[PDB]
């Protein structure tokens, strides 16, 4: 299991020690605040009233917690993901991302706390 | 493993067919958007900026998810609990509840979904 | 999880620290050489040769692992049991019991390691 | 989960669904009879009397069930494995085998039924 903190202004993301095998089922959970810009900040799902403006993840709002895996597009993870399979035979290491548009991470806050497991199978 | 929906308007809260005993590992991951009483919402950590009036569990935000394990006190969930033992001595159904005052329900909106299940131990 | 030792001359069993409540999924692998008289020995299914002169357990050979759950009857265990589920309405702590006839117990010999888990429900 | 059974006399073993990634655990359970030639049977720990004459695990009785992980060397099997762990940089497919010496497969009898999972990790 992985463990670790994934900063809203690195735009890079946050490599994680987690390999994504063919057959693999995850669960992850997510908590913490963090902020794209603004002096408030939201959780893990993000900010529902913001517009999507480019961001890396069009399935998840911005402040959104997401992943890619391997060479994936990006997946959206927001709070977690309960006993999770990848679709279409995706695989590889599990990189996680706060969800903003391209160029404007650098404004950021925060951070999110994350829990990575490998399930029974 | 149990999933459902709690909503925020309801004072006793979702009782699960999840029955905690000694020794299980449980994790829980919650998502959704519910109010207090505001326009806005908030996901299951709740509203960090809002002070505490008399909620029922005061180690948690107001508008945010917390349970009961049979006759316990009220525990933190917020957006989940990953691999986690319960104090000693505690047992019971898990009931699911959202943190707000008690009489103060009624301008209450939304709801968060909810899975538990039982790890390996 | 529990690990231990059955020894095969113990008629009363070992009690172990695993309590089987209502709903759990549990897995057990056992491992040994023990006999119930002659100077050759089994591992745990028993021998398969040997007569049934009023064993403790009637579904399993003589010198088999079987096991009590709680004040059940006897059930058999042999090299363990793989994500199994107890009949209904057995329930309480797993002892392990070497398989021979009461009162024969004092010429035995030999031991099972024994590994208890619960599995993921 | 893998679920099937080992022939006795397949001198070439049972390529299995189940690859050994690293960090995984897993669990075996093995159970049932087989001989490597007389008419008696043994479990899957195999005939501790018998004299090693050029077994493929010289870590292992003859008539004793045991593995190999991709390239690995055979590694023992016998009833099974509890939430295991494999050494340094062991991965790849389970292929599974009855220990015999080569080119004495012929005269042997009987199977094991194994059940192979992964684990939480
Ligand atoms: O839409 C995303 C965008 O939102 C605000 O304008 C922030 O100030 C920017 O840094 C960028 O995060
Ligand atoms: O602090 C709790 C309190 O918050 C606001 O005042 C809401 O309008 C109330 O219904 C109550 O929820
Ligand atoms: O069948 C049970 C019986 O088998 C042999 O006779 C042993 O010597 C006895 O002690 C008893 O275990
Ligand atoms: O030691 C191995 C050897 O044991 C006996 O001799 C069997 O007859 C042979 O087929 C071979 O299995
Ligand atoms: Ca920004
Ligand atoms: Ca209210
Ligand atoms: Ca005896
Ligand atoms: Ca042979």
């Amino acid at each position: 299991a992985w463990k670790g903190e994934v900063l809203a202004n690195n735009e890079a993301g946050q490599v994680t020690s987690i390999i994504y095998n063919p057959g693999d089922v995850i669960t992850i959970v997510a908590a913490g605040w963090a902020s794209y810009g603004p002096t408030q900040k939201w959780g893990p799902q993000g900010d529902r009233e913001h517009p999507d403006q480019g961001l890396i993840c069009h399935d998840a709002f911005c402040g959104a917690l997401v992943m890619k895996i391997g060479n994936s597009g990006t997946i959206p993870v927001n709070t977690g993901l309960f006993r999770w399979v990848a679709p279409n035979n995706v695989q590889g290491a599990i990189t996680l991302i706060y969800n903003d548009v391209p160029g404007t991470y650098g404004n950021n806050s925060g951070s999110f706390s994350v829990n990575i497991g490998k399930d029974q199978s």
